[PDB]
């Protein structure tokens, strides 16, 4: 496989959706599974190997995606050759909202969470510690963010015609590289629509090897 692209999953998704293979030989596609990117920048070395790679990141996972590029340039390390991010609003826009405290959050306030279906009152007690963590992981990858671009790294933002995510327009200011935004059909979860997974996957593949192109 010429490319490695290493998906970061959304809240809820075990990490199932993003274990899009065989296209056929273009990319090895490996998955998250849910100071915290320390613990992930020396865990990418064993399959990054000297081959080039790529994030992509839904919700959550822009965030996530966002700092563990962020944290590889810090360790002075190459930063991913594209950085995909969908559906996530950026830290720094007047639209952005800052995740209160642990615990400063009701389970009812969890339980809006859960939905991002609503029949489901009694199950969120259970998925109550599970939620409460992610949003943990969130709050840290939205805090203490410089705000001056630090990646260089070009940039693709996703997000739905009717998503909840909102001025993605605005993370082209986290790289100093190219900054695209696309506006597909659908909500949240734009992304599972095959259609829409079909233009980013192929849009994915063309960003990288039109970035591999030699530097004559
Ligand atoms: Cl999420």
């Amino acid at each position: 496989a010429t490319f490695k692209l290493i998906c970061f999953p959304w809240m809820g998704g075990g990490s199932t959706h993003f274990a899009k293979w065989g296209q056929d030989t273009h990319d090895l596609l490996e998955v998250h599974s849910l100071q915290l990117v320390d613990e992930v920048v020396c865990a990418l070395q064993p399959v990054i190997q000297d081959k080039p790679f790529a994030f992509f990141g839904h919700s959550m996972g822009s965030y996530i995606a966002f700092r563990t590029a962020l944290g590889l340039k810090e360790n002075n390390q190459p930063e991913p050759l594209h950085l995909f991010l969908s559906s996530a609003t950026p830290v720094h826009s007047k639209a952005w909202h800052r995740i209160p405290k642990d615990d400063e959050l009701s389970e009812e306030q969890i339980s809006h969470y859960l939905m991002e279906f609503a029949e489901a009152k009694e199950f969120v007690k259970q998925c109550s510690p599970i939620i409460r963590a992610d949003l943990n992981i969130v709050r840290s990858c939205t805090s203490n963010v410089p705000s001056k671009a630090v990646l260089s790294c070009d940039l693709t933002c996703f997000v739905g015609s009717e998503d909840i995510a909102k001025d993605m327009e605005a993370w082209k200011d986290v790289t100093s590289g190219n900054a695209k935004i696309y506006q597909l059909p659908g909500g949240h979860f734009y992304l599972l629509d095959p259609a829409n997974e079909k233009l980013i996957k192929n849009y994915i593949i063309k960003c990288l090897e039109v970035s591999s192109i030699s530097n004559f």
